[PDB]
């Protein structure tokens, strides 16, 4: 307890919180998705509901410590309210995201942070064709709402969405699921914006 | 980090929050809308549901700094709770607005602030005629709930609503969308009342 | 800004909050309703849903100032959390009231406060007869939940509910709308208890 | 104002909050219910929805004062967050209770507190038979979630639920409504557990003087 | 009151909060479920809704006291916000869990804590076959979201779910209900992850 209390106190009570990235000190956040269930489809509104979790990973110099100074502690868990977290947003949501997991992150001695929120999301998707065998494809972009690619860069570790927690008796079967970094220009703005595009092809289960 | 922490501390911890505008020190807030989706229509209640975001822009002397004094930082992101924000309200909503984006603003060295909330709104609209080819027109006014035009003046940069993120497979197709400043004067009251009128003509997609 | 910051600091940071009215220092609160829409009727549950706003007005000696001492400021806006507000409650609601407007009040140099919350309310109402031409009458009382008439007296400025923001294409048409002070006496207790009874006669629009 | 500010400051800012009752310093809470409306019935889920308020009353030595020391103040209103309140819970709810009234209590100079929250509750009830003339009976127990009868004793002032605010045009008509203290014993445990059982018999119903004075027998103290 | 106020002040205001378990100071949390009602089934979405409460139990050295020093107090009740609590999560929920009970725990002089939240849960379950006599089986895992088995170990006191508060007039009848500790290993990662699997077989009454 004592060593950990002391570490948390040195990292959090001895200087102000990390104020977020800038042009001069940009930050890279890695995302990966873990699909759990397509819960429903609404063909009268073109909304589809997904349950998933999302691994977010980034690294801050101000969260580093030497384990020899703190009883060989190499990592700890802490409330997400204690640290900065990136403002990753689904760009085509139609309802506020519902949080299904505790807001807690893992911080490691090299300054890396891992945060894995689970979420239910409603997003814009025309499910016409879902009852066929070819199925239907939908997409949703995830991006920083307020930071450009000059401040936050996104990436993936893999292009394949992990389906190993996908609910075997879902009403919908996943044909494919990818997650792809894109660098986007908009007409408003010279700065690039980075997103991760989640593309899911699915159909009604046999 | 250090320069930014120092700037945030100088702007926010060294004086009280901006107490809002008055008759003598009025403020101009610029709005623009970015329609993303008409999600549904309810002809039994005369409610229509819209997903959009809204750019809000204003400028405060108390948020100015010289970038040479702060390592050449020209802008930063910060939680909307750290600053004053205007109380722009949809006058004909029928439900609390659902927030779809992080509550974060961009503050620039000239004291200008940009806040871009994304929202789902239910508002009063008779959708009779939507299945026709002429479609239907609905309107919603946006105004300060408690500040008159002597304290907050609202403006638009353009009269055309941005439709470049409108969902291509929405059930509803946008025929036109405008956003127009209106100034009202009433016999009861010396104060002008300002609103921005969002007028949208739409119909069922072919 | 500076004069206003100073006024707010003198009124709010230099003494404890007004602890509410007593027998010895009673208060009068004036209410008026502004009906905007009867959104729906549910004849299987006898609930009706109304959207409206409510003007509340009262006066405190502790909110007085001399404008000459504060740069001629005669009024300001402030968050309702900064001040005491009366606990006016709809006695026959069936759901928590949904707030549609920012919780901000206007305070004037004579100590008077104006607070105008907009609300969606579900309340107990048998809509049988609404499809007829005579329509149907429903009523809802608004009262202080915990203060007697010795501490808070309610009144209206007029007995006519204002209908000038009523939605012209509502499914329901207002035939009449009144707001009337009533005094309730309990045999146990000398104190009167006050309510304002909102009585609305309405029917389906032609 | 000044005397009241001073009283609130002496009662709340000068010592820690009452930490709740114990075996050695137990407390009695008195409940009564005031049924307002059976709003609906769901026969596909066996849930029924009620709107009511609930008078709760208890007394603490730490909330006592002498009115002569405080300008003859005998009572005041205050936010429920300023005081300890009992954790009375509906044992068979199926949704979080929705609060319909401001969270404010009346505290009196003898240390007694009166708190009257209004609530919408969904609870477990098979409504089969509601469309008949015999109607249907549902029950829900209200109890302390964590305190035994050694720490909190519950009681009622009357066994009859007050129906004077019951909505006359509800879809459902009340045949009877009682509220009854019960003592529950479990074989594991010496401590009694107290509840108040709200029993309502009702059925589907079959189917002007808005006057400036109204007379009653202050329910929502 | 006085002795209790003093105890609470010594345990909570005189040192920082317990920062949670580590590899070096792990913790065991014991769970048991008390099913109250299967409220509904949705066969178009494969979601089922359960109402239950959950007994959680663990023990901290930092919550110990000697009753002789505090007027013979052996236990007290306190708001769950005053203490660390484990981040036990239903892994296959489809909506945020709705809390039905006050967030209050019992702390005992040996440092043990008992916390019993009541909850409504929507979770992933195919109810096909529920109208038959064999009924249908569904399952939901409960686990620490962020702590591995090196930091938090879960266990049960019994493998039988307690059904003594089950609603006699539910639309659904419980055929069986078990709760079982499981250890999960992933090939990427050396640390085990622990869950308690709640398995419920039920049918229309
Ligand atoms: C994540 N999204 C990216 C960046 C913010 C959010 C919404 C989109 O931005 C804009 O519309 C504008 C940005 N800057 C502007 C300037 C003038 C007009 C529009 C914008 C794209
Ligand atoms: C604090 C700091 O880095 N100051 C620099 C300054 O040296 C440089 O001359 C200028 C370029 O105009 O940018 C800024
Ligand atoms: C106050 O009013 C006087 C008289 O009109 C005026 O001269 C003065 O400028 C006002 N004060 C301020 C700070 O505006």
């Amino acid at each position: 307890q004592a060593n950990l209390m002391r570490l948390k106190s040195d990292l959090f009570n001895r200087s102000p919180m990390y104020p977020g990235p800038t042009k001069d000190d940009p930050l890279t956040v890695t995302l990966g998705f873990f699909l759990q269930d397509i819960v429903k489809v609404d063909s009268s509104t073109n909304e589809v509901d997904l349950v998933y979790y999302e691994r977010q990973r980034w690294k801050l110099n101000s969260l580093m410590w030497d384990p020899n100074e703190y009883g060989n502690i190499t990592d700890f868990r802490t409330s997400a309210a204690d640290i900065w977290t990136p403002d990753i947003t689904a760009a085509s949501s139609t309802r506020p995201v519902q949080v299904l997991s505790p807001q807690i992150a893992v911080v490691t001695h090299d300054g890396s942070v891992m945060f894995s929120p689970a979420q239910r999301l409603s997003f814009m998707c025309d499910p016409t064709g879902v009852d066929s065998e070819e199925g239907v494809t939908c997409a949703v972009k995830f991006e920083s709402w307020v930071y450009s690619g000059f401040e936050i860069d996104l990436k993936t570790d893999t292009d394949q969405v992990d389906l190993s927690s996908y609910y075997a008796s879902s009403k919908y079967e996943i044909l494919s699921a990818t997650q792809t970094r894109q660098v986007q220009h908009y007409s408003c703005c010279p700065e690039p914006y980075i997103d991760v595009n989640l593309v899911v092809k699915f159909r009604e289960r046999r």
